[PDB]
């Protein structure tokens, strides 16, 4: 139908906006602490601690499958990256500290993305 196509065009354009959002958020992690999944070879007990692992590569796979239906779903995954790190790692660690900086700096980017999504429908 013509409606299913129009909807698909909306999803494509959302995917295009979320791709730029993801690139901006990831620049706020220059150390690449959050780039890839925590290795279960190197942290074999991780899943005993963290029930819903997340990272930027896993978000990118979902994004390219147009697996994000709205910005809320995308923010949920970003928030998991931060919140998982801040639980697993102690406050006095480079990992925790990197999450805090990503959270603070990403908030700016996400604040305007929410407006661009409401604005452009």
């Amino acid at each position: 139908s013509m409606e299913q196509v129009a909807m698909e065009l909306r999803l494509t354009e959302l995917t295009r906006l979320l791709r730029s959002v993801l690139d901006q958020l990831q620049d706020k992690d220059p150390a690449r602490i959050f780039a890839q999944p925590v290795s279960l070879k190197e942290v074999p007990d991780y899943l005993d601690h963290i029930k819903h692992p997340m990272d930027f590569a896993t978000m990118r796979k979902r994004l390219e499958a147009q697996g994000y239906k709205n910005l809320h779903e995308f923010e949920e995954d970003f928030d998991l990256i931060i919140d998982n790190c801040m639980k697993y790692n102690a406050r006095d660690t480079v990992f925790y500290r990197a999450a805090v900086r990503l959270r603070d700096q990403g908030g700016v980017v996400l604040r305007q993305a929410r407006r661009e999504v409401d604005s452009i429908g």
